[PDB]
């Protein structure tokens, strides 16, 4: 049970991520794994559930 | 149970990330791993459950 | 049970990262592991349940 | 329970990381550890669980 | 149960973190462990249960 | 029971850590072991249960 009353609110956010990025030779080489070079903005509520990943920007599961 | 009332609020919340990145050359070999080299912003307001993992930048998981 | 009257607000919040990186020759090897080398930013409100990972910038797990 | 009235306030927060990194060579090797060279920003207001790891910015485990 | 009146208030905060870091020649080179070179800023209001860890920069855990 | 009233308040604040750093030649190797270098701010109101770790600025766990 939640109440708002003329109350302005922000709950799971991202606000102004300003990014300038100069890169005159970016060279990549991935076997089998991850590799992340760019701008991720997440923005989330809730992530509800057992063993899950609410967020990932590189990533790598080798389970049994 | 929760009441706001003529209040402002911010509840898991990333306001204002500003970056400049100059990289002439970025060379980067991944062997079954993981590398992250990029801006990462994450709001959450909740994650919920056993064993999860709730933001990751980089993450090798190799379970048993 | 929580009230909030006429009250601001910050909850889990992360505001104004401002990073400037130069870097005129990076150069990542990796094999089987974790190298993390740009920005990160993680607000959260909660990250709730037993053995979970709240957040992680750079991580390696061989659990057994 | 918990009342707030007529007061501004900050629970779990990150306010102006400012940063300047120059780094003309970085040459990064890394079998199967965990290395971090980038800024890391976590704001949580509860992390809760046993065994749980709220913030990690380099971390390597290989429990049993 | 808590009341706070007419109060301004910084529960778990980091503020104004601000540094200039110059690095001509970083090598790093890493087999199994842990190394972390760059900018940590962790603000946390809770942190809770048992064996828990709420802020690792740099960590290594080989438990049994 | 806690009250505040007209009040200003501080529990658990990092407050302007500002460091300025240049380091020409940097060369770590690690071998199992934990290195850390860079800057870590850490502010925490509570941390709680047995065998818990509050802060690790580099660590080594090798129990049983």
């Amino acid at each position: 049970g939640v109440l708002y009353v003329g109350s302005k609110t922000k709950e799971g956010v991202v606000h102004g991520v300003a990014t300038v990025a100069e890169k005159t030779k970016e060279q990549v080489t991935n076997v089998g794994g991850a590799v992340v070079t760019g701008v991720t903005a997440v923005a989330q509520k809730t992530v509800e559930g057992a063993g899950s990943i609410a967020a990932a920007t590189g990533f790598v599961k080798k389970d049994q």
